[PDB]
Parts: C-alpha cells; sequence; structure tokens
C-alpha cells in the first residue's frame, strides 16, 4: 500500500508524526523505529521533547535506531545521534539500552557489521532481515535516502548495512541497505519545503524505472510506503 | 489535509475502512457516519456483517446517515438504505434509532427538510452546520458525488440537503449539499476499478477550477479529504 499525505504546514506534519510516536508507545510491545537526520527530524525532536509528549510518550516501549549515520564522533556537529541527543534524548527519561546509536567514531566496515548484527539480534526478523515497525526517511535534492545515493546503491545487496560515501564531500556514512527499508512494516519519506518541489514533481510523474533516485525506487515490499509533504513541497503536483 | 491511499486489492480497501469503523465504535461516544451506495459500500457492508466485525464493532456508538438516497421505497432495488439493510443491518444488532435513513418513499422536498432538521438536531454543529465524523463518498464516471451532479450543483447552497434529479433518468434523490461535505471532519472518496482510471487521472492532474466535477471541487474545509484507490483505479497515475 502507498499513502501520500499533504499537510498545509511543516508544523502539521511534525505534529502528526509525534501523535503516531505516542500511539506506538502505548501499544505495549517494543516498537523499533529508524531515525533520519536533517531539518524535519530536528523539528520532530524539538516537539517530542516538549510537553505533553515528553511526559506522555511511553519511552520504555520505543527503540531508536538510525537509517544512516555520519562517521564522526557522537558529539560532532555532523552526528545524527548527537543532534537527536541534544534536542531529544538529553531532555527525556528513556532506557539507555533503547537507543541504538551507530558508532560513527569507529572503523566503518567493522561498525557496519556490528550495527547489522545488533539489528538482527534485537529486532524481530523475517527471512533473517530485521523488520522495523517504522522507518523515517529523507529525500535529498538528488533523490537519495538514508545514505543510499543515486549511482552507488546496490539494490540487490544482501547485507543489512553498507559503508557509503557522500558523492560531493567524500564523508563516510554507515547506512541501512535497501533490503532493510524494503522489509519494514512502514517507511515514511518526510519531504518538506519549496526546495523539494522539483524532485517531488519528478518522482510523482515519472516511472521509477526511468529515474536514478533511490527514494523513487525503494518501497516496503509488503507494508506501507508513505510520502509526507507540506504544501510547499507539493506545489508542483497539487 | 489531503490523504491519498492506493491499495493492492478492493479487499484491502474495505478492510482498512472496516478497521476504522471498529476503532471509531470503541470511543464510548456517538460517531456520525454518512454512507454512499454502490459497489464499494456493498463490499464494505458484507465485510462489516462478517466475523469479527459483526460482533466486535460497538454498533450502539455508531450512527449511520446517507449522503444521498433514491426517492424510492426502502425495499425497492434502487434504495441505498435497502441494500445496506439487506447486506448489513439485518445481520447485526444495532439500535434502530442509530440508523437515520432518508425516507425515499415520501414527498421529496418535505423529506429533504426533515432530513436537514434531523441532522441539525442531533449532530454537533459548527456555525450551524452538522459536523460529520466521517463521510464515505463515491465518484461517478461524470465526476458526481452524493447526488450533486456536474452543472446542476449549487456550491453556495446554504441549506443542508437538496432534492436532485438524475441527469440521465430524471430519478429524484435527496442529497446532502456541498456545505455539509465541506464541514465534515473527514470525507473519503472510494474510487475502485479500471472504470474509474480515466477520471482519476483527470482529477489528479487538472486544477479543480478547470474541471466540472463536484468530486474534484468538494473537500473538507478544515479536516481531512481522502482518496482511496485500488491499483486498477490508479493505473493511469501510478
Amino acid at each position: 500500500m502507498i499513502n501520500h499525505k499533504i499537510f498545509p504546514t511543516a508544523d502539521a506534519v511534525v505534529k502528526s508524526l509525534a501523535d503516531d510516536m505516542l500511539a506506538y508507545s502505548q501499544q505495549g510491545q517494543p516498537v523499533h523505529i529508524s531515525l533520519s537526520g536533517g531539518s524535519t527530524p530536528k523539528m520532530l525532536f524539538k516537539l517530542l521533547a516538549s510537553q505533553p509528549y515528553a511526559n506522555d510518550i511511553q519511552w520504555k516501549n520505543l527503540h531508536f535506531w538510525w537509517g544512516d549515520e555520519r562517521c564522526v564522533a557522537p558529539d560532532d556537529a555532523e552526528s545524527n545521534y548527537g543532534e537527536a541527543n541534544a534536542l531529544l534524548f538529553s531532555k527525556i527519561n528513556m532506557p539507555a539500552q533503547n537507543i541504538h546509536r551507530i558508532l560513527g567514531e569507529n572503523e566503518p566496515q567493522a561498525e557496519a557489521e556490528r550495527f547489522a548484527q545488533a539489528m538482527a539480534h534485537v529486532i524481530p526478523t523475517e527471512n533473517g532481515t530485521p523488520v522495523f515497525d517504522w522507518i523515517l526517511l529523507g529525500v535529498g535534492a538528488d533523490g537519495h535516502t538514508a545514505s543510499l545515493f543515486p549511482g552507488q546503491t546496490d539494490y540487490a545487496d544482501a547485507n543489512l548495512s553498507v559503508v557509503a560515501s557522500h558523492p560531493e564531500s567524500g564523508q563516510l556514512r554507515v547506512s541501512k541497505t535497501a533490503k532493510v527499508l524494503q522489509a519494514a512494516k512502514r517507511i515514511s519519506y518526510l519531504v518538506l519545503g519549496a526546495g523539494k518541489a522539483e524532485i517531488v514533481e519528478q518522482i510523482h510523474t515519472t516511472p521509477a524505472e526511468q529515474l536514478p533516485y533511490p527514494a523513487a525506487k525503494i518501497h516496503s515490499t509488503s507494508g506501507v510506503t508513505e510520502w509526507y509533504l507540506d504544501s510547499d513541497a507539493a506545489a508542483k503536483i497539487a
């Protein structure tokens, strides 16, 4: 199933995400959630750290993992974990073991392997692949998602993680592979702002086969693939 | 906000709707639902009458109304209520008082007025207009919804209901007006099958002001407007 949601504002998108985080936490069983970094996740973290979310969300039932992470120390300005910690985790009461950071300070190939083994060990699996309850994703102006970049992504990668490099900066990242995104119950591309209007129009109107964009090609095989836009991102299609 | 959902099968569409019907019923308070007739509602009624829905849905909390009704006796083949009753109501335990049919056997104008007063009396209002929790809508091959037909719909009608005549047969209907649809918390256009692919593509790609279709023009003002499609109806856009 595919679900496209167009909200009037970025704030409305983030509220809807926060409401879902709360609902997940009330279910009772562990919920494994994969986090992206960037401007929309930043907004989400700030709302989640505020009342009444900070108090009402049952953080003990939620597990945070990362769809990708920059290979820098967790206190570096470019750490996804570091930003989530600064805006959210340091402001709430959540079991430390429910936060599953990628070790960006470590040798990346061995870290990708440790990260993959942790996912497979902790998260319920289907055919050996961890099944996320929810993966939050970005879409770059180049169509990338997590750190799966156009022209670098092996869609038949059987591993659960990969070391990839940013195509412009050469920065190393540890990323989930497409396989893990495809295995998830629900993945949600959070695509906000005028800056994304053009790529939205391309993905919306063009067969995925004709595009080089990982975000256009990767969907949950048997679950839900969602596109969250605000009116600015949707301005060319709605 | 606008929500588009594309499901792989008609069964999956109606499953999603029945799950929502269940959840609505579990809030220990009245939920006002407006029903359309036609193939998809038909499928929904059969599912609602099956296990586990027949027994688990708290029918005492749901109130059913009609977005439109054919001005025929309730046991006539052409009655929307009559079909809902044959497929669902006669198979479940639901208070008679919770089923608010349009009296299709009666003089249509005085019936439109009775229907209007009945909605205004018991459904919480906003600026005088009853606010439906959920309105299920069809979209005809001509773009009509409820019994609001292209070229014959007064989008500025301040009344809550209207007598309409089918443009082909002259058959009389009592319909909600556009105003009631626009005031609802949630309206959901249920558009299934290859027969709808062409008009799905037209509504999808053309500004509503350039289209004569009521279903292209009518949305919830401050709530959710949804389009539920199957792969077949989405074939020209996805």
